[PDB]
């Protein structure tokens, strides 16, 4: 799996994401946590985004993978 | 596994606070969260209504307020 | 747990429903009867409605779950 | 659990009920039911095609098919 | 049960006949079956491209096809 | 079966790809890795695609299969 060295080194390197759903709408901030169902993405306010709706998650600078 | 949803949505409906259900379509409903199971969640304004959870993108509270706090109880 | 309860209080007391499915579409009329998978909602005639598409389940008025 | 998904699509199969069958895209289809199994529903009209049932929100026979 | 998908595409891919498979969103891809398996189709024209069939609302023969 | 090493000689052999998710979006670029649920794919960042959003990967150039010899 990848999903989680992915989300954690976007969100314990406090990294901006923006979030693409599946309608195509983009969301923006940071990841704050994190399971196997959703993301805690944070900005004004911390909210929760389902990751069946999520289809990219794009990282605002390159990170160092695992 | 599952840990974030159901104390996230909990305390949204214990201190009832108002919020924006975006669906994975582009619709925008807003209420209060009532209840939830492992696969919807009732909301109400003008009736409570069952929100499938797999048609939700995003929940977002009209104000902030969870994953942070060191104690559990 | 929640769904089922709410499903059966509005087709044993008639009460009609607006069905909102993914693809915007509002479908209108009272519940049939359901299943794992489906809902037959009751109409001009009754239609098959497969609970993957549908976003929200709206009574007409409110359901009182015990 | 799934109980009535199965009889409903094989009285429109058995009795060549004309069906609208609408996608999640919008998109409405037209036709007769030629079979179906637990992923697909095969459609008739100038040509049979597959369609699947995660891709169905909807389908409409034209006449009143009442369950039991 | 699962038994109606893999001869559908079978003769689709055995006769070369060409397909219009219409995607979830409405998208219309068009070429003939290469091959599939149990979670995509591979659609051979300019190039092979890979289908996800969780995306695919319908497969649409361009002409009827004797099942 | 096809999934699997159709992704690996995409990303191996270093092929310029296009995503085509079921918004719509085209995105473009090469496949770093992937697992059952995810695609990384690189450009000017790795963004992690989500498998359940992708409608349909077109490579710039054709990409074949080995048959399997009996």
């Amino acid at each position: 799996m990848l999903q989680d060295p992915f989300l954690n080194i976007l969100r314990k390197e406090h990294v901006p994401v923006s979030i693409y759903l599946v309608n195509g709408i983009k969301l923006q901030g940071q990841v704050e946590s994190f399971d196997q169902y959703v993301v805690l993405l944070k900005n004004t306010v911390t909210q929760m985004v389902y990751k069946h709706a999520i289809s990219t998650v794009v990282p605002a600078r390159p990170v160092n993978l695992p």
